[PDB]
This record gives C-alpha cells, structure tokens and sequence, in this order.
C-alpha cells in the first residue's frame, strides 16, 4: 500500500513466488537474455530449470531467463511440476 488507490487487498502472497539474489552482474541483448545488477532482487515467476531461471526486473520492464550460477537461489518457485512423496513434515 504505497498510493491511495488500490484494488487488490493488502496481503503478502509473494511468498509463493521464487526468491533470488544477483551475485554477478550479467549482460544480455536478446529478449531471453535478461540483464540485472548485483544485489537486485529478481522475482522468479516460472523457473525454467535448475540451470536457467526466469523472472523480471520490476521498475524497468526487462524480462527473460538467466544463468543460475550468476544469481543466488534462496526460495525456489512452485508451478506444480512433480509430486514428491512426503518431502517434509513441516
């Protein structure tokens, strides 16, 4: 809630989305190749694979995939890929 007007209710759902931190400054010109600055927080939408991670750079617009080794994975997303048998109790 930054501005006065607001449709969606004030809540924290992002928790679902993935979380990563740029460790190394990447560089790309092609669409698929998304650029980011170290420290920036890329919002993982649909993780492509354990190698390349898809996201977006809120504020600028850029969007695409990028090498993991470059970024830091802390909270992997969830698009209902597989169903593990009792992964964790909680």
């Amino acid at each position: 809630g930054s501005s006065g007007s607001s449709g969606k209710p004030p809540t924290y759902q992002v928790l679902e989305y993935g979380e990563a931190v740029a460790q190394y400054t990447f560089k790309g010109d092609l669409e698929v190749e998304l650029s980011f600055r170290k420290g920036e927080h890329i919002c993982l939408i649909r993780k492509v694979n354990e190698n390349w991670y898809e996201g977006r750079i809120t504020g600028t617009g850029r969007q695409g995939i990028f090498p993991a080794s470059y970024v830091q994975v802390s909270r992997e997303p969830r698009l209902r890929l597989c169903d593990d048998s009792g992964p964790s109790s909680g």
